[PDB]
RNA sequence: AUGGCUGUCGUCAGCUCGUGUUGUGAAAUGUUGGGUUAAGUCCCGCAACGAGCGCAACCCUUAUCCUUUGUUGCCAGCGGU
C-alpha cells in the first residue's frame, strides 16, 4: 500500500506490449511499473483470497525461481499452507489420478525410512532408497497432504510457469499471480503489476498473502 | 488353409501401453537434450507423469578357503616287509 516502494522491477530493456495500461515511460530504455494500478489490485487478489480461505480451499504457493524458492515454502508451509518450490511437473494438477500414485509412494517410503530399512537389503540398496527419498520428497513436497484439487492457485513467478497457470485454466481454479512488466496477463485471474525476481519483493507477497490466509482460516 | 517345432536378422539394444498435453488430422511427446556404460546401463535437465516386454542380476561349471564323513579312495607321522 506504498509502504516502501521497492519493486520497481522493470525486468527487462524491452517489454511486451499487452502490458501498455500498467507502465510508466523510464528514460533508462526500461519500462517503470505504475503503483497506482498495483496497489488496489493487490488489495481486490487478498480480498477475494479472503473470501474463498473461508472453506478450507488449499491454497497454493508456486514459486520456483531460485530467488523466492525458500521464501516461498517458508510463507506456505509454515502458517498454514501447500506449495510447489521446485519443477512443476508436467499435468500434476490435470494428471492427477497418476500423480497421486507418486505421493503414496512417498508416504510409504517415510513410513519405512525412520523404524523400517537399515539392514535388511544392501546397505547401498538403502542408499538408493535414500537418493528416491530426497528425489521424489524435494520435487513432490507440501502437496503431499493434498486431498484432490485445490479452488486457488497463487503463483509467484509470472512468465516462468506459464504450463502451471494453462493447466489451471483447464480447469476452474482462480489463479492470483503477480506479472512483471514483460509477462503475460492474459489468462490470470487477478493481475498482480510488480516484479517477481527479487528477495524483497516476493518477501512482500508472501507475507502479505500469508496474513491474509491466517486471519481467514476462521 | 493350420498347430506344434526350428533358422535368420541378433544376444543387436531396442519395442510398446495407460493418463496428461500438442496438432483439423495422419501422428507427436514420454523414448529428445549434457555426460557415461558392453546395454533407452546410470545421473542431471525437461509437458511430461508412470508401467510392461527387453539389458543386468536370479541358475549350472571353473579359480581360493572353512566345516562334516572317510569306501571300492589317500599315505604325512609310527612298526614289518
Ligand atoms: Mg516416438
Ligand atoms: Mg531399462
Amino acid at each position: 500500500m506504498l509502504k516502501a516502494g521497492v519493486h520497481f522491477g522493470h525486468q527487462t530493456r524491452y517489454w511486451n506490449p499487452k502490458m501498455k495500461p500498467f507502465i510508466f515511460g523510464a528514460r533508462n530504455k526500461v519500462h517503470i511499473i505504475n503503483l497506482e494500478k498495483t496497489v488496489p489490485m493487490f488489495n481486490e487478489a487478498l480480498a477475494e483470497l479472503n473470501k474463498i480461505a473461508s472453506r478450507k480451499g488449499k491454497i497454493l504457493f508456486v514459486g520456483t525461481k531460485r530467488a523466492a524458492s525458500e521464501a516461498v515454502k517458508d510463507a506456505a508451509l509454515s502458517c498454514d499452507q501447500f506449495f510447489v518450490n521446485h519443477r512443476w511437473l508436467g499435468g500434476m494438477l490435470t494428471n492427477w489420478k497418476t500423480v497421486r500414485q507418486s505421493i503414496k509412494r512417498l508416504k510409504d517410503l517415510e513410513t519405512q525410512s525412520q523404524d523400517g530399512t537399515f539392514d535388511k537389503l544392501t546397505k547401498k540398496e538403502a542408499l538408493m532408497r535414500t537418493r528416491e527419498l530426497e528425489k521424489l520428497e524435494n520435487s513432490l513436497g507440501g502437496i503431499k497432504d493434498m486431498g484432490g484439487l485445490p479452488d486457488a492457485l497463487f503463483v509467484i513467478d509470472a512468465d516462468h510457469e506459464h504450463i502451471a497457470i494453462k493447466e489451471a485454466n483447464n480447469l476452474g481454479i482462480p489463479v492470483f499471480a503477480i506479472v512483471d512488466t514483460n509477462s503475460d496477463p492474459d489468462g490470470v485471474d487477478f493481475v498482480i503489476p510488480g516484479n517477481d525476481d527479487a528477495i524483497r519483493a516476493v518477501t512482500l507477497y508472501l507475507g502479505a498473502v500469508a496474513a491474509t490466509v491466517r486471519e481467514g482460516r476462521s
